[PDB]
């Protein structure tokens, strides 16, 4: 029933997503520096094709705060395909569990955004 706080960035290349040491983490006026830290989760799509095979469709690359979303219990830096971690410079290492996860029904997603001179790679918007 919940979903991320943020809409997805999008992967048009063969590379996953992967942004340089303190940057990756979405702007949001309502959390704090200590906040400033999570990862994206890949959401793989596949439609009927025009032909008549599954074709696949770019993947989505959805934000979460750490310890919160469909991984809230993994530590930071665990590896696992499909999760890249991001932090802020003094971005604390502990669950946040008071921002939690939106839920649709109450809240719309907030638009991504990222600080400036941020870094995305290549193939991704």
């Amino acid at each position: 029933n919940t979903a991320s706080w943020f809409t997805a960035l999008t992967q048009h290349g063969k590379e996953d997503l992967k942004f340089p040491r303190g940057q990756g983490v979405p702007i949001n006026t309502n959390s704090s520096p200590d906040d400033q830290i999570g990862y994206y989760r890949r959401a793989t799509r596949r439609i009927r094709g025009g032909d008549g095979k599954m074709k696949d469709l770019s993947p989505r690359w959805y934000f979460y705060y750490l310890g919160t979303g469909p991984e809230a219990g993994l530590p930071y830096g665990a590896n696992k395909d499909g999760i890249i971690w991001v932090a802020t410079e003094g971005a604390l290492n502990t669950p946040k569990d008071h921002i939690g996860t939106r839920n649709p029904a109450n809240n719309a997603a907030i638009v991504l955004q990222l600080p400036q001179g941020t870094t995305l790679p290549k193939g991704f918007y």
